[PDB]
């Protein structure tokens, strides 16, 4: 066993990586400065920018032995942004915020409600009603456009599927922002949660209290955009006590069974929200980019979708269980463009990673993207190709929900939804991608691209 302080990497300049880090770029290629130091210093480096350290690696055996050492409250790095929110306003963490036995407490109440296998069926029809709307929006633009044809950028119009669908099994309502003239009252709620992703960027590196200081805009941003998604949680709380005196959504259900307090319950329902919006709706712009851009694998999809259709004879259950090239898909895309550059766990016991001491309470990040994307982990990383995933064994490859018990607690609701909305889609539409110029990718809370795709969809 090597000594922690013989790690290859650039510790040993954490004030000069710093420097580098911010005097150009830097908080947009992250993902492409992780691909390198693990090129350069090996399977595994130990990294110092400032006061931040961490130790990464990039093959799945080792995050095998990270995850087996995160304790019985595992940890992660923080959203100082957020955290910052609720310390201002006084509100409780929710069970993304919390730590030690709290977050257990509660992550184990909410699994009941929300990655169970008995509620995920019930779920599913609210989902498949959105996915339904969702395609019904197309056909009316193919319409309008003419020559059954709809070249456009669906970024936007994803973003609303994913905030739609999301609160509809959270809340229990329809925000109708599918409609063509919404309601004002959701405008300004989609509004809101954009504004408080928008403003989360900037302070996922420069402290909140600083910006607070200074009376930035950035920070009274943030505050206005969270205390609009507050408020309509407790628009929510309130017609559903009213209703008190079925009861869909987690929301309803947590409240009947009153097992946490409704200041713990606010907590958690807005943190789910927050969650599963902008990482749905990415992950399914990633997707409709890779069949676009590979069509013979879209094509095999919507072979196997419309099998699945009547072999299923309309019962949704039966056929979300015959599509495994679909989740084979949403696997290789969270494989190329995963929703979070690392998994991060701050070690609760000295363990060694490639004959290397690790001392307790390091943070380690297990490199997703660098994984993703490497030929040694996955031959031909570079090809969009579902089928790597089937018939097949891996775990600590597809990592993109994360592992363990404080894995992604709405992994079941995404892929859902995704196999939901992927199924309607390709039902109706083909993708085609306008040309097949190259799209870079760039970091920004997540993956996203660095100009907008441009997707034409056609009636079949
Ligand atoms: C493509 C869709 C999604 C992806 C790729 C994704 C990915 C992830 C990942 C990687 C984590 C951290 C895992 C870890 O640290 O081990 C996470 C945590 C979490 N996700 Fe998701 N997520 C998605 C959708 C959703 C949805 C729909 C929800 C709805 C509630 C959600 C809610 C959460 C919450 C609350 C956490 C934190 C849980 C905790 O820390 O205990 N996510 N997600
Ligand atoms: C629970 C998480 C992992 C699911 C996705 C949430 C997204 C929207 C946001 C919230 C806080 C953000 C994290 C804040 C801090 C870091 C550490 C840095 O080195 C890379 C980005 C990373 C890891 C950010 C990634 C995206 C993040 C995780």
């Amino acid at each position: 066993v090597r000594p922690f302080d013989e790690i290859p990497g650039n510790w040993r300049n954490g004030w000069l990586n710093l420097y580098r880090f911010w005097r150009s770029n830097g908080f947009r290629n992250l993902h492409h400065i992780m691909v390198k130091n693990f090129n350069k210093f090996g399977p595994i480096y130990r990294e110092k920018i400032g006061y931040y350290e961490s130790v990464n690696i990039i093959n799945p055996e080792d995050a095998a032995t990270l995850f087996k050492a995160e304790g019985l409250f595992p940890r992660r790095l923080r959203v100082e942004p957020w955290v910052a929110y609720r310390d201002y306003r006084n509100q409780k963490y929710g069970v993304l915020l919390k730590n030690g036995e709290d977050w257990r407490s509660n992550r184990l109440i909410l699994n009941k409600e929300v990655i169970s296998p008995n509620v995920i069926q019930k779920f599913v029809p609210l989902l498949n009603e959105v996915a339904q709307d969702f395609v019904s929006m197309v056909h009316k633009q193919i319409e309008r456009s003419g020559r059954g044809k709809w070249t456009v950028d669906l970024s936007n119009d994803l973003f609303r599927f994913a905030l739609e669908s999301v609160c509809y099994v959270l809340y229990g309502e329809r925000l109708g922002l599918l409609q063509d003239n919404p309601n004002p009252e959701s405008q300004r709620f989609i509004d809101s949660v954009t504004l408080m992703f928008k403003t989360t960027s900037p302070m996922l590196y420069i402290p909140p209290g600083l910006l607070r200081r200074i009376n930035s805009k950035i920070w009274r941003d943030h505050v206005e955009a969270w205390d609009v998604i507050f408020n309509h949680a407790d628009k929510c709380i309130q017609k559903i006590y009213r209703q008190f005196r079925e009861y869909p959504g987690v929301l309803a259900n947590l409240l009947l069974q009153g097992k946490l307090p409704i200041e713990d319950i606010k907590a958690s329902i807005t943190e789910l929200m927050a969650g599963g919006v902008d990482t749905t709706s990415m992950t399914l712009l990633w997707t409709l980019y890779e069949l676009a851009r590979n069509p013979h694998v879209q094509e095999e999809l919507r072979a196997e979708i419309l099998a699945a259709r009547q072999q299923a004879q309309g019962d949704l259950s039966k056929m979300l269980k015959s599509v495994p090239l679909l989740k084979a898909a949403i696997k290789e895309t969270l494989r190329l463009y995963p929703v979070a550059v690392s998994l991060q766990r701050y070690i609760t016991e000295d363990i060694v990673l490639q004959n290397y001491h690790i001392p307790a309470g390091t943070l380690v990040q297990v490199g997703l993207y660098a994984m993703g994307r490497n030929p040694e982990i996955f031959p031909n990383p570079e090809q969009y190709n579902p089928e790597r995933w089937l018939k097949r064994e891996n775990h600590f490859k597809s990592l993109g929900f994360g592992f363990g018990p404080r894995q992604c607690i709405g992994r079941r609701i995404a892929e859902t939804e995704m196999q939901l909305f992927l199924i309607h889609m390709l039902q109706n539409f083909k993708i085609e991608t306008n040309s097949m110029a190259e799209v870079k990718t760039t970091f920004d809370l997540i993956l996203v691209p660095e100009k907008p795709i441009l997707l034409t969809l056609r009636p079949i």
